[PDB]
């Protein structure tokens, strides 16, 4: 007996497409059965439901496309922190941060270092609850690239991250993967992969870390790049490389990766490119907002001239890609449970979309960011995944509405309530599953 | 700013130690316990400076658990190898759900002798999960072929993760098991435990009829065992062994550890000495009940037979302990969140206790399973620590009253309220630790 | 997981850079900071200090409130300590003590240390005996202010 | 407010061009902000100066491009020494020498095989004082080359300084790096960068070490050479190759090598295709002399003939480059704080240079020896940096001047005194770093 729900909305936000009023939604089992107005719902449907709701907004379920699932102990400030943080400590502090994005109608993240794999086994198996997680497993990075920790010495590092050497202690399975070579990089693709990794991260340029730093330069070679695009490309991943100058940008685009991140030189060639070969834009405007509110405080005078001038480029390059009219998706490069909703407030205001397209990012474009390993989601379509979510203010007038997480109502995951009136902080019918 | 404080009136106060009172309170003043007696006797400053007042039916301590496992493992290996198999994040997001749920049943403190609890507390204490008080083992220690080891994999796969040899990447020294052979290798054994953080270490000393293996057998020498006691009492912590027949029994006691697991050979004489030396019985019946529901499905003739034996004198070593006046804490070698409110069931029904008994032995008896290492707590006293609970329903009347969690109405744990009226599920105060 | 050791990094990290086992390329056994459990790898430890030219061996005989750590707690066992004297007495050193609270203190005077560091719960019976036994008393009180 | 100084100069020699007469140059904070006749200074800068000097003769600052930073014990004679000697006593070792440098007027170092990186550290944060230094790192020679120490046994080598098998201990930073195979030799760039390698240096010949060693064989394979190349182009770094015989000089050449050390084969061909290529030549006569003035003591007859032959070829060479007007720079191959002024007059004496060339190698030729990696400096002009140095004498008329460093009498680095009337051992405004 298939599980049917109507819900009843005074506006619908689909995703891609004009909003409707007055509209209705059902939801059976897994998939959403019907989108329409409240007046056309089918009769079948007002028959079998079970369970109908009434509310102001209904949208699909948000995604955030740059997570990084980390879950580090306080105590080191840099890279330092996801080599000495356990991971044991690592998984609990990531069950908070999955319960509360889920609370906030984030229904999806794509993590893109970390142990989004190894916690989406706990989600899975019903034993927490979260978002779904595209996981990365490790970013692969060279050595002395933007994911190699440089104040730790070479061997440690190396030790730790490498895809020589295999030995105890979860070999293969951390935050961060180092391979140097066409040989090792077979394997660095291969390892993610074996975690059920659903997405490949590269570091394919530097990232103004420190003064000897240049986000301009490129990293991992093209053969490197050509093999890891080939190596994901076999198991139907895609790959996304985190990109500043263009350099960088322009080998990882020759190379096949299909989703890039920051982009912070991109020009109007890039723009173009990016079109022309469906390569999603994820700008990641948050981490430059962060050191933009920091104000260069004990920053010497020409390190803090030079992260302003990477803010101004990567501001020019995003508001370029917008207008030039670049597929694009939402991310923020935090931990779980982060404020992932600030992204659509960047986008509207920093980027320049409206509010409408801003959730456009976030929710209908957002599945291209994991490429074939996406189901049909992120918009409320018939035939669609039944992640939905219901607010009670409408965000089109305001879409910093989102950062009240008050104003997220109803959330439901894969036709599962996961948060509304009268369920529990598991979800409904949720059991204490160690008995 | 002043001191908080809470007023809790009830109609039966179960003080852990000693006789119940009728129209009771007890007066919280911020972590601690500042006064209990009749309401009619409230000193009248508390009246003045309380914020807050509650009136429940029944008060009584946060309960412990003296011997959980802190594994998270994965369903798919049901032996050992689950422990090594399962990746530490993994293990640490289940172990997030099991620390809620072990609060929302009241219980405030929690014993692990073996796994991760060092690692998950770290994310107790800094607020970003909510759990009991963790005083964990770290790893369980084990001779090699002993009651810890994973005899299904080959020994290298074993030592080379869970050796004190050897240093490597990979969180080394820092899993559910240590194995040690040797006074050599069992000081670093220790040593790697407290550098955890662990607040007790927990020793295998004989066999566990894993096998047609003898619990008869006892385990490590008298030589490594007195060295384990005294790196402990170094450290002002105890050692607790895992112990069925008596010579393990014996040569633990004459090793200086002051807590027993199992104690299942235990006669007039183990209980005799276990009282002249102050050690504490915690025997673990739930394991014992366990394969006694089985029955025997797909186990040979003889193996059944085994079973039984064992489980028969394990009941008359614990009835015997309680008839001698042992002093005899609870505890189910179970995951966080699972029954452990069934110890108490079987404190009574098979050990013979009252039922005010079998409170104080989940109570006021239970800090003694970590030696020092334990505040002034169990007991709802002046200057204890507020560890508190309330009940709908008198469990002196119906031990069993434990085993629904909708019973438990309100949880505090060091003058907290994790759970209560209006309260959500992080607790009072409770704020997004990520944003 | 004593006062030398360097708690926020992993075990294995600290104990191959600075253990006594598992010789290596790498300028093995001459870092500042040693690692040794047992008598077997304390003899080895005391040896590896002369070997650079060490004119004396300085051992952690006590916590150093580094975390929410006890001071009061002795550090190595009276087995240890007395072998790691007797190893530096043979090439004619001395040992000196980091101690605070009195069971590290009076392990170390115990072992036949002939310094100690900080000292910080010496009583009258302390005194007694760093007079009895000449023992150097370094208050270093520049880190305590 | 801005820190001006003026300084008048009865010569000032700029570096590459006519010197002056009665001349001044203005210094604003790190950058020199006016050369010129003393007549024609800037009124402002006359307004706004808080310190002015007079002075016979002003040049740039001095460099020395091929410099090892190894601070060696004296006990083993040969390349032992780099791997027996611990770091902090090279590291010590090498601070008299950096200071001993500045003393000279030697602003700059390349630093081809050694520390550099690690000792740049302490140069600037202040600790110590010394040159700009721009490290190679560790010096990449193929198992079996020029780099090698045929005197240990290979796994020794390689296991102190090969790019496989990383392990506590600072691997991948030292005075070496033995790489095999294109796979290798990417991480071998990569390594060297991590530590800030501001150069990359390679062996690529032979260089009579032994008698069954030939300067005359390559070193390296064409393909390693291409990929070395590429992974410094990547980061914006060049490679200097050391090179004697003329299929090593080729090879290096055809790669991309934008610097060659020593060049002792170098024809004809060689000189042309260096100077349509923008690839430097730096002789390093001072190494060809030491083993002259030492004439063949203890040496078998043919194996001093082969010395001779060699040093004769070599003079050859850096004549014929000279004269064809091939770009050149000067280096030593000596310890920071060694003889560096001697080449200036081998340049003279033996390749034949005017006092006025020599000084140009030494100065605004200089920075070409790391390439992109330059800042404008090695020159008095305007925009540039100021590294600046005044003499008591002209060495137009005797450049052996240079090797008397009483004669050096002011030193500026980034406009900041290091030497001059009055001031400290460790330049003006020094403060001990440890209170």
């Amino acid at each position: 007996e298939a599980k049917v729900t109507i819900i009843y909305a005074g506006l619908l936000i689909p995703g891609d497409g004009e909003p409707l009023r007055n509209a209705a939604l059902v939801i059976s089992d897994k998939i959403i059965a019907f989108v329409g107005s409240e007046a056309d719902i089918p009769k079948k449907y007002l028959r079998s439901t079970q369970s109908t709701h009434r509310v102001p907004v209904l949208m699909p379920g948000l995604w955030d496309c740059h997570m990084h699932f980390g879950g580090d102990d306080d105590y080191y400030n840099d890279y330092t922190s996801g080599l000495a943080t356990h991971p044991a400590s690592s998984g609990a502090r990531l069950a908070r941060g999955c319960w509360e994005a889920l609370q906030n109608g984030y229904t999806s993240y794509r993590d893109l270092a970390g142990y989004g794999c190894e916690v989406a086994k706990a989600i899975n198996d019903g034993t927490i609850v979260g978002p779904n997680v595209y996981s990365s497993g490790a970013a692969l990075s060279q050595t002395a690239g933007h994911g190699d920790i440089f104040a730790l010495p070479a061997g440690e590092v190396l030790g730790s991250y490498g895809v020589m050497n295999p030995r105890p202690g979860y070999w293969g399975a951390g935050p961060l993967c180092i391979a140097d070579g066409v040989e090792e990089v077979r394997r660095a693709v291969r390892l993610q992969i074996r975690r059920g990794a659903k997405v490949i991260k590269v570091m394919a340029s530097g990232g103004v870390m420190s003064r000897d730093d240049n986000p301009n330069f490129a990293q991992f070679s093209p053969e490197e790049l050509k093999v890891i695009v080939e190596e994901a490309a076999r198991q139907n991943r895609i790959v996304s490389a985190h990109v500043h100058g263009k350099a960088g940008i322009m080998a990882a685009i020759k190379a096949g990766c299909k989703s890039l991140e920051h982009v912070s030189y991109a020009d109007e060639e890039v723009w173009e490119l990016m079109k022309e070969k469906g390569i999603l834009y994820v700008a990641t405007r948050s981490v430059i907002e962060i050191f933009l509110a920091s104000n260069g405080e004990g920053l010497v005078k020409e390190s803090w001239a030079k992260l302003q001038a990477l803010a101004d480029s990567h501001l020019k390059a995003y508001q370029g890609a917008i207008k030039a009219g670049v597929t694009i998706a939402l991310g923020t490069d935090t931990a779980p449970g982060g404020p992932t909703a600030l992204e659509l407030q960047f986008a509207v205001e920093r980027g320049g979309m409206t509010p409408l397209e801003a959730i456009k990012a976030a929710t209908a474009n957002a599945p291209l960011s994991v490429g074939p390993q996406a189901p049909l989601t992120g918009q409320l379509r018939e035939g669609y995944e039944a992640d939905v979510i219901a607010l009670e203010e409408n965000p089109l007038e305001d879409i910093k509405v989102f950062q009240e997480p008050k104003a997220v109502t109803h959330v439901w995951k894969g036709g599962k309530l996961f948060k509304g009136p009268g369920i529990g902080p598991w979800g409904e019918d949720a059991r204490n599953p160690f008995l």
